[PDB]
């Protein structure tokens, strides 16, 4: 069988819990899936890179002395920008990502013409054409291929959401907290915390 | 639509893209509820300018015990609220005669309660569009495009009401005075620069 | 005249507030229900007999000790431990537990075959072929008290939510805090609380 | 997809390994597994209520007495003494297994003769009490015992090997192994070569 985890995917079946009424949720969960395998998979890399959080990496980079994020990538010795030049500079980023990101947004989403000739409907969340250099889904299964990505997107939603109540509750972070309770299972978890107070109590 | 230029829809407008329209008590929720809330935010905006007292801590100054202190309150007023030499606008007066005053409107606004009026005033109708409009503005105004400014406001002042309340939890200031703060220097007063200040619990 | 209070049941008219869903809510309220009837009242015993809340009476048995849940139950005659070996250890109740609940559970919702092959169907709101040994409720009326019981789930639902959300205001304890507010409300209370700040502010 | 584990059940299928044509192997096999699983329940259940070693609970008992099980039980309301003996229970012992020996396997007459063939491994006639055979399909069943039949012969044979290596007794070894897995095994106790090299 194909997705017997719980429930149905969105191309076939209905939510146990849901009514799915509204046909956007779909693609609105392939993006808001994918984005989210690029957020968590970014928090499992930077602790383990430099040893932050994901949730103050933002701390580094600030208006006023955005070069604490400069050197940080794991290898790249050359700084992101030169040290002492003092050119890592949080509205430059800010900026190249607002121009970079809005333009990509507003290419899928159809607030601007696509700038490509082939295809690429507005609101399809599976282009493929341009989308795939390599050539994997014609040669693949085009429909399992889907379904393992959901299958990726909703893991990653769900791991996600567990990192940021993780922040919330013991205010350390991911992969520190996965190995505190890699080393004492018993004596690293939700309700050890919870005998501790979260932090709070 | 033509009129309706923000993210989302009025109902009857069509269908939103999330959470879709179902019951009309819904509607009629939404327009109460904006309702109170435009006067909320007017409230929690006008009374700190006034006197500086954060409408989430002006609950306490009056208490069951001593309510003097929300007398003489109000900027500019000629008198005291209540005489001078024994103010007696104490918490239980308050609440007896608002309990009543206020449980009136709420059963005569939707009709649980015989109307006193009986004018033609048609409860669960959220533009009675009788005494509550001597004015009539509607009337002359197109009504139509009233009502979408009407819903325009709703959703908006709800909207404020909803960051005021997250406002007071985060930074426990003020509206006015995260105002004044985030004018004073936007840049190093924001939300991000609070939660590098980790909103006063971190 | 049956039910004649706020809202309605799922059986006869629509839900007030929230779209009525599916049947699968319909008889899973029900459910939620009986086990917040469970949980309240365990939550009321505890208290009254041992005095500690039922949240951080968790923390009573845990994997290096559990022996502190010995000689809680008000009224024995005996410690249920022997006091003295500490046979509990919480692995054993932990491991029985599972066991126990899971196979209910699991011959409930027929993920496994029910094995009285008493006619019984699995996800009935109320099989009562094996759940009414008395029968005072079986003849007689049966409608209605299913409206009975139905206002007692949405109450225990309700007092289990208030239960948890002042156990987070005020980390005293349910019957603590109705103890504080019957001794004198007006200056016991949730503004009073919420002017003297919950735990925080 | 009735028994995917590797090989077959003796019923149907040849053997991955081992070829056979003599269906009292086929027959041994369940009943020896069958001792094995009360044999490596008894494993836990002992070594766990006592907190000793099973193969030197073997040598607790002595010809001269055997009192040392006496309140070793756990929770024991009473004690099983009161003649806490080796010869009393073993006399005792011996006649009732040989006794059920004879009777399950044909060298004596049957106490019921309940239809009851010595060479059926499966007579629930009398047997399975609580009916399950005709609750449930007999067949999946069957499968079932001898998978847990031939795990428990497995875990039998390893467990007692791992007495023969580490002599700290399997749930000890157990208990070691989920404490520090990477340095607590069999190859780290081979490192330490077992203790005789
Ligand atoms: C030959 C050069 C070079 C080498 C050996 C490494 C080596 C490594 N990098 Mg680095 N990197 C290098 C260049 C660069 N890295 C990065 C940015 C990153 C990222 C984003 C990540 C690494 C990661 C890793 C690890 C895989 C490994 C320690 C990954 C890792 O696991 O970090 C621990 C990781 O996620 N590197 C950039 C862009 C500025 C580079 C440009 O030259
Ligand atoms: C001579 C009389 C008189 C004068 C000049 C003012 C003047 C003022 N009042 Mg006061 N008030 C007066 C009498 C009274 N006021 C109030 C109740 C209020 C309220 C409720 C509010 C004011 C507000 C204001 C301010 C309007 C600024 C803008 O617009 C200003 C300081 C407003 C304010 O705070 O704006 C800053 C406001 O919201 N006044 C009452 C009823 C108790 C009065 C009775 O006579
Ligand atoms: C629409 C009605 C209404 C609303 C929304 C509020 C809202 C509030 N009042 Mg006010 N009040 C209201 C009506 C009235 N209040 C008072 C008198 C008081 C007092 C005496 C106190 C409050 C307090 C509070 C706060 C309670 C916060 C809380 O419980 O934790 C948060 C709850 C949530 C986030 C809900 C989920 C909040 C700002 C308390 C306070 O904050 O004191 C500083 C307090 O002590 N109010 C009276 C009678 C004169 C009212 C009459 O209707
Ligand atoms: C009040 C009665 C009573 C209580 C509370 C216990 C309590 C216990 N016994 Mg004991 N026993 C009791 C009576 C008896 N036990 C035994 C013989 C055993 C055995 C053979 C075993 C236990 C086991 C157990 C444990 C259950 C598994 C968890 C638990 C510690 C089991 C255990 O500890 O396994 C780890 C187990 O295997 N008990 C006998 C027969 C002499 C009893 C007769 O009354
Ligand atoms: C209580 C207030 C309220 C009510 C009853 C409604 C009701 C409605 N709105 Mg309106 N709306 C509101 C607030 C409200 N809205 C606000 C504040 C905004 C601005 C963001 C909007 C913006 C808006 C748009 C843009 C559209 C609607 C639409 C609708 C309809 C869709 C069905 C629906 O969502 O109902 C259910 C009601 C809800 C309020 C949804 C629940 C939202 C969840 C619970 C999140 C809220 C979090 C909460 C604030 C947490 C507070 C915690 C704090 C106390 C600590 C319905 C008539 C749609 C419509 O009519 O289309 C034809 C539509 O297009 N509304
Ligand atoms: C005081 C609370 C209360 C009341 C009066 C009833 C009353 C009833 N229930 Mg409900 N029920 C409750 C609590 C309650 N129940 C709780 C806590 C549980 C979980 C243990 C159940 C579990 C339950 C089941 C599983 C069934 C009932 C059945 C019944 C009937 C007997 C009667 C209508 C039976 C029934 O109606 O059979 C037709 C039935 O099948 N109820
Ligand atoms: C039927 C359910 C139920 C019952 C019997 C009670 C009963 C009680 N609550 Mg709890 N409570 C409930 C639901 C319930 N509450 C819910 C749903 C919430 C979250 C919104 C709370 C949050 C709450 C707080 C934070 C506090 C209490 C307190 C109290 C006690 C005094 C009443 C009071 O001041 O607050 C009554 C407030 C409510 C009933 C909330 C109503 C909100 C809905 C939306 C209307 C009393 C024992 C107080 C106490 O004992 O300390 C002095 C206290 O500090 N409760
Ligand atoms: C995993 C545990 C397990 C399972 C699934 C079964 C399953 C079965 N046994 Mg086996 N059996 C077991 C443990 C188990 N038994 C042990 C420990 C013993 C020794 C006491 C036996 C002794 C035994 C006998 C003597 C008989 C069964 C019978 C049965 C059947 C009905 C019950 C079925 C094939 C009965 C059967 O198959 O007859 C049709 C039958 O006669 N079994
Ligand atoms: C049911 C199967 C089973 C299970 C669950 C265990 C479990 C265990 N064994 Mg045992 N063991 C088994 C079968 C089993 N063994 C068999 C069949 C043999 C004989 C080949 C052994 C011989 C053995 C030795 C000699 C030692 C263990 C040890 C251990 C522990 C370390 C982790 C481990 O498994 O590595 C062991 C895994 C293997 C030996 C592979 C199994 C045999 C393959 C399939 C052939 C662990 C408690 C060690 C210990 O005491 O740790 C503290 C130790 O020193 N085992
Ligand atoms: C990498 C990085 C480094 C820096 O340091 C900081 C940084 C923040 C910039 C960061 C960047 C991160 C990024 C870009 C993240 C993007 C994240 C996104 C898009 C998250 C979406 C999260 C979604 C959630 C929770 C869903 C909850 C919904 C649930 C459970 C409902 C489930 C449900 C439904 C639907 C149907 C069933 O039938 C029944 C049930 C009830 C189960």
């Amino acid at each position: 069988d194909i997705y017997p985890e719980f429930g149905t995917y969105p191309g076939g079946g209905e939510s146990p819990i849901i009514p799915f009424g509204s046909e956007k949720n779909a693609e609105r969960e392939v993006i808001h899936g994918r984005w989210a395998m690029l957020g968590v998979t970014g928090a499992w890399a930077a602790e383990n890179g430099t040893g932050i959080p994901w949730f103050t990496a933002g701390t580094l980079c600030t208006p006023d002395d955005c070069t604490a994020v400069a050197d940080k990538f794991p290898g790249a010795v050359a700084p992101l920008a030169p040290e002492g030049s003092g050119y890592p500079s949080f509205w430059n980023v800010l900026i190249i990502e607002i121009v970079l990101v809005g333009a990509a947004e507003a290419y899928r989403t159809g607030i601007s013409d696509s700038p490509f000739d082939d295809g690429l409907t507005v609101g399809d969340v599976n282009p493929g054409g341009r989308f795939d250099p390599l050539g994997l889904a014609e040669s693949g299964d085009l429909e399992e291929l889907k379904i393992k990505e959901l299958k990726h997107c909703r893991l990653s939603m769900f791991a996600w959401l567990g990192c940021i109540f993780q922040a919330l509750a013991t205010q350390e972070g991911p992969i520190a907290n996965w190995q505190s309770h890699v080393a004492d299972p018993v004596h690293s978890n939700v309700l050890t915390n919870a005998a501790k107070g979260f932090g709070f109590y």
